[PDB]
Formats: structure tokens, sequence, C-alpha cells
């Protein structure tokens, strides 16, 4: 038993964030305060944008159903699903489609038989293999356990397994599980361009992640995923402070009973000037690129551990305006919404695709993932006409540069890193898990709870 912490500081009003301070208040009781820092706007890469009069998902977009945090939570918060349809899909090579879907759901399973057989089986049984297994987190994290790094979560979930996966590209993986080059170069890379604008060099982990992420259920948050962020904020009763954190610093305190510990002073600027304020425990809920969260470590004994890390660049462009199908091949096209690319390095662009906006209500509107701002003659090349055209420039995720060792979840003795995680999985729920654990760890690791952390073989002793 020992005193209980007076205030907890949470770096990043984010789905990371937000989730943590949700969390901590859960594991810390009403009575601690919780601040949460956000130079922006709350949700981060959850934003919208606003395109002829509606707003759109920007960064974070559909939400998988084996994502329970974020259906716990919007059905805690009482959101409604934005739970749509789609539409037609089809794979550019940068000369013609390799593939497009058909109306008739048969048509499409010939297909697919006839180019790469069973492979289409064959990757959703190792996918949902690897997911079964990552599920175990859950009934972890409903029995409180912990874990303190990103390799010895995913050891905890999978084993070895999973571990040499994180150390293996995507591609190496699915080599060694008999996929073909055709299948890896027409499927698996297309998929990894759309979702985490890279090629098959990334982790294999992330690979099977993106996988599942052609697995249908998918949902949004009907008005923006941001008001999750928002609404378990609101939830967390915690205090929202607007100001970009500059620097945090270790001190030593004077408990009224003669203490000697180390709390953390941070630093940040406002309108008004610079502000700052002590905190017992912090939590880092927004990665730490120069370029993306400029804090600064001061008098730290010993010093944070290495998360230089570097985070790729997206754009997401947004265009009210007809395509040029022409420009994909079409002539007179008797009748055709998401197009996605081949590693191709004459494309300038890794999707193209019809979106719906976040409410609920051709020369639509397009949402166009290229590494690159789109210039004119891009936009020109791309479609016909266009009324208005919208851009942001996103250090969206990881730049995937396995072999590698992800991020620490422990910078200091009561400071933790949830951003660690993005090098498993980038996704909103990974911020979440990240989250849950981060909150769990700081309070065993506050109250001395050893026998809950790093705890390995859960799964077969909660196994009935
Ligand atoms: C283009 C794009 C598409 C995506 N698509 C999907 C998808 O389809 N499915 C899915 O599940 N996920 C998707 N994601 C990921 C999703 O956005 C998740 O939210 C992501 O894992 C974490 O982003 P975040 O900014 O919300 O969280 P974090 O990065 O954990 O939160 C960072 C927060 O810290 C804040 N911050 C930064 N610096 C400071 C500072 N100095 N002081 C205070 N606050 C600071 C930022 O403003 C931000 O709010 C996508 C992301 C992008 C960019
Ligand atoms: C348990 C015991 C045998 C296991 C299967 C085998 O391992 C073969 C294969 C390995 C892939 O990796 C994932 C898919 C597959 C089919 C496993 C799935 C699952 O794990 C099984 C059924």
């Amino acid at each position: 038993h020992r005193a209980p912490p007076d205030k907890i500081a949470v770096i990043g009003a984010g789905i990371g964030g937000t989730s943590a301070a949700y969390y901590l208040r859960q594991k810390f009781g009403k009575d601690v305060q919780i601040d949460v820092f956000e130079r922006g706007e709350v949700g981060g890469r959850l934003a919208t944008l606003n395109v002829e009069g509606q707003e759109y998902e920007a960064g974070g977009s559909v939400i998988h159903p084996l994502n329970l945090h974020m259906k716990r939570f919007v059905k805690e918060l009482g959101l409604s699903v934005s739970q749509g349809a789609g539409g037609l899909m089809g794979i550019y090579n940068g000369e013609t489609f390799v593939f497009e879907e058909s109306s008739w759901f048969i048509i499409n399973v010939i297909k697919l038989l006839w180019h790469y057989g069973f492979q289409f089986l064959r990757m959703h049984m190792w996918v949902e293999d690897i997911l079964d297994k990552f599920m175990r987190i859950y009934r972890y994290q409903s029995h409180d356990y912990a874990f303190s790094s990103v390799e010895g979560l995913l050891h905890a979930l999978g084993g070895d397994e999973f571990t040499r996966m994180l150390n293996r590209t995507i591609l190496e993986a699915l080599q060694k599980a008999g996929f073909s080059q055709k299948f890896l170069n027409e499927i698996v890379t297309p998929a990894m361009r759309v979702n985490y604008g890279q090629s098959t060099n990334i982790n294999g982990f992330v690979g099977a992640v993106s996988l599942a992420g052609a697995d249908s259920g998918l949902w949004s948050v009907e008005g923006g995923n941001k008001l999750v962020c928002s609404g378990l904020l609101q939830a967390s009763k915690a205090r929202l402070i607007s100001g970009s954190v500059t620097s945090i610093e270790e001190k030593t305190r004077t408990k009224q009973t003669g203490g000697t510990v180390k709390l953390y002073e941070v630093t940040y600027q406002t309108d008004s000037g610079t502000a700052s304020d002590l905190y017992d425990i912090v939590v880092v809920a927004t990665p730490l690129n120069r370029k993306m969260s400029n804090i600064t470590f001061l008098n730290f004994n010993p010093p944070i551990p290495e998360f230089h890390k570097y985070y790729h660049q997206t754009v997401t462009t947004f265009v009210h305006g007809r395509l040029n199908a022409s420009f994909f091949g079409y002539k007179a096209p008797d009748s055709f919404t998401d197009i996605l690319t081949t590693d191709n390095p004459d494309l300038f662009i890794n999707s193209i695709g019809v979106v719906s906006p976040v409410k609920e209500k051709g020369s639509a509107v397009w949402k166009v993932f290229s590494q690159e701002p789109l210039t004119k003659e891009q936009l020109n090349l791309l479609f016909a006409s266009y009324d208005s055209v919208k851009e942001k420039k996103w250090l969206a995720y990881p730049h995937y540069k396995p072999p590698e060792k992800c991020p620490p979840i422990i910078l200091h003795d009561r400071m933790y890193y949830l951003n660690g995680i993005e090098w498993a999985a980038s996704a909103m729920e990974m911020s979440a898990i990240a989250a849950h654990n981060a909150a769990l760890l700081a309070y065993h690791r506050w109250y001395g709870n050893t026998e809950m952390i790093d705890q390995e073989g859960l799964y077969e002793k909660l196994k009935t």
C-alpha cells in the first residue's frame, strides 16, 4: 500500500491519449488529476476535412469488427456507427487492371481461382490464425495484465512466431508460407500501398493486420472518428489543455513525510506565453519525431532510450470532380469506386477512391493517397474536371524498416510512451490497446504489482 498519485499528464489528445485518460481514470480512481495536452485538434490523425460543405475522414477512416476497444467505446459513448457498404474495386499496374471486381460474386470467385487458385483461401486461414492469437490480448487486458515492451506483448500473444514476423518483411513471410510472386505483387502489395503507403518491405505483423483490413464487416463512427476522442475525454473527466508541450524534466520533491521522489515538470506553450506544471506520471501519446512532437527531454538519469524513428509521408488529397477513366485505359467505357496500385514507380499515387462524408445526409468526391503533393499536371491528368481540391500532408505511420526494434513503452522512471505500438501496427485499435496496456503498466509499476507484469503463458492458464 502506498500514496496514490496526485497528477498525471497525457501528452496528446489522440485516440491513444484519450484512451489512456479513460483507462488511467479507471485504475487510479476519481481522485487523481488527469491532464491531456493537445497542441492542435482533438483526434490527431482522426481529423476530418470540409469539402463542398461536408466533413470527410482525412485520417483514420475504417474500423474492423474485432476492434473491441473501439466497439466497447462507441457503445459506452452512445455514438452511432456508419456501417455502410462500398462499391467496385480494381488494381491498376500502370498499364491495365490486373483485376477488377464484377457485380456477380461468382464471377469474382472464378476470376480469383483462375488467377490465384486457393491462395485467396490460404491467406485467409493464415491471417485468421494470426488474429486468433492476437485476440488473446483482450482476455489479458480484461484481467489487468500488463506488458513493458511491444515485443513482450506480442510474444505473450503469439510466442516466437510473432516476434519473428516483426523482423521479417511481409514479403519474406508470405514467400516462406508459399505464396506466389504473382499473388504477392497483384494482391498483397496493393494492400500495403493503400493501407500504409509502403510496399511488402514492411513488418510481417503490420502486413497481417493490413490483410485482415481487407476482411468485411468494416465500419466508422457516424459524425467523425474524432468524436470517439472527445467522447472518452469527457467520460474520463480529464482536463484538456491547449498547448504545444516543449520540455519535460525530472525533479525531486519532499513528501510532507520527508519524501525524496522523482516528479516530472512539463512545460508547454500557449497563446498567453509559457506555462508549466508538475506530474507524478507522464504518458506520451504522440510520436517522438522532432517534426511531429517537439518535446525536449532535460536532465534525465538515465537518458530516455532511443525511440529515434521516422514516419512516412502520405498526402490525402480530396477532389470534387469526375475522374479520367481514360487515364486507366477505358475508351468507350460501358459502365463502371476504388483503385489500388501495384508497386510501379511510374505511378504517382497509392490509391484513389470515391468517399462518403462522415455525416449521413459522377463528378463526386474522391480521395487520393500520394507520396507527394499532387501538381496541377497530375490533377489534370487525373481528372476530367474538378471544382474544389483539399489536401493534408500526414506523417501518417512509421516508415517500417524491418528488421528493427519497436520503441520502448518505458521512457523513464514513471514516463510511458504508447506510440511504440505503431511499429506492430498503426491503427485506431492499436493505439487503444497501447493506452490500455500503458495505463495498467503505470498502475502496476506505481503499486508494485510485479505479479501482473510481463506474465507469459497467460492464455493457457486463462483458457478454461
Ligand atoms: C491517412 C490515415 C489513414 C488511417 N486509416 C486508418 C484506418 O483505416 N483504420 C485504422 O484503424 N486506423 C487508421 N489510421 C490510424 C488512426 O488515425 C489512429 O488514430 C492512429 O493509429 C493514431 O493516430 P492519432 O493521431 O489519433 O494518435 P496518436 O498519434 O497516438 O496521437 C497523437 C496526438 O498527439 C498530439 N500532439 C502532438 N504533439 C503534441 C504536443 N507537443 N503537445 C500535445 N499534443 C501533441 C497530436 O495533435 C495528436 O492528437 C489512419 C491514419 C492516417 C494518418
